[PDB]
């Protein structure tokens, strides 16, 4: 229905706004763009599902997210990819992991404060209906 399409458009608006706020945070710069294979040629072979905030924005616009839950799965992927690819005790790796965990915690906390739980429940019920 058109009311359903208004619901998902509000969802996309909300997700673009949250994603923009993460993308402009200097700590998260490394997660704003896909890894360059010309820097890291083994990335694409170690990490099977690369994910970054630029790709998240593209997916919102392609209507790939019908719930905040499916958006958060991609935030989680950004974070777990960074933990998996950079697992060493040295400071370069520790810094990336700290930032990856901060990216995830920040996204969850914005959503906890600003997403209405009845709005998410509606999205889930429309999605489940399709
Ligand atoms: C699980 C996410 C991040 N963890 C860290 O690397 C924390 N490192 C320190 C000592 O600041
Ligand atoms: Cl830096």
């Amino acid at each position: 229905s058109m009311q359903e399409e208004d619901t998902f458009r509000e969802l996309r608006i909300f997700l673009r706004n949250v994603t923009h706020r993460l993308a402009i945070d200097k700590r998260f710069r490394v997660f704003t763009k896909p890894v360059d294979p010309d820097e890291v040629p083994d990335y694409v072979t170690v990490i099977k599902q690369p994910m970054d905030l630029s790709s998240v924005i593209s997916k919102i616009d392609l209507h790939k997210y019908l719930t905040v839950k499916d958006y958060l799965r991609d935030i989680d992927l950004i974070c777990s990819n960074a933990l998996e690819y950079n697992p060493d005790r040295d400071p370069g790796d520790r810094l990336i992991r700290h930032r990856a965990c901060a990216l995830r915690d920040t996204a969850y906390a914005i959503i906890k404060e600003e997403l209405d739980e009845d709005f998410e429940q509606l999205c889930e019920e429309i999605q489940e209906s399709r």
